[PDB]
């Protein structure tokens, strides 16, 4: 469903379902023929600020949630999100195709 | 309920049915009910790049579209006011659209396959 790969490894805690994650995030569209098969990117917390949601509660996309909650604060992962972990068949309107595989860069900064 | 639309150009094409492919141009807020029209921040657009074609009535978008689309004709534009029940629900798409947002679509029905 959701495959990661640690970057740098984190020592703090690791966030539990409900509770609310500082990440740093970039959004890729998967291509394999690309370097870490990073197509193009779709969206980015960074310049934007530090992005906070309660994690493992539906808020967002399945690979999200499980991905996150089995990183540790300080953590830096990237994320291979199935389409079906992600937004699946319908896509997101204007922004994910259909289908779409997504590879996510996640720095988790703290835990609420 | 959760959709209500208001028609801003009539159209005198034929209607879409469930499951037949439409082709529509739209422009999505969320929706600001201190703000005229209801439209707050824009999240999304097809205005100037190609149409959003989909089938339709078959959950593959937002129900508010489902039901709202399907009563249109082609050539109207229509402005929807869709709840959260209608839209994307309980979740969102970062940095676009908050979970339980309420959104406004400027929608322009152009073509039925
Ligand atoms: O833009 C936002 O606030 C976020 C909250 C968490 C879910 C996705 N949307």
């Amino acid at each position: 469903g959701v495959t990661k790969t640690t970057t740098q490894q984190g020592t703090g805690p690791s966030p539990q379902v409900g509770q609310t994650v500082v990440i740093e995030y970039t959004g890729f569209l998967k291509d394999t023929s690309k370097p870490d098969n990073k197509g193009a990117q779709f969206d980015s917390s960074v310049g934007r600020g530090d992005f906070e949601t309660a994690i493992g509660v539906q808020r967002v996309i399945k690979g999200w949630d499980e991905g996150v909650v089995s990183m540790k604060v300080g953590e830096k992962a990237t994320l291979d999100i199935t389409a079906d972990y992600g937004y699946g068949a319908r896509g997101f309107p204007g922004a994910i195709p259909p289908n779409s595989d997504l590879i996510f860069d996640v720095y988790l900064k703290g835990i609420k």
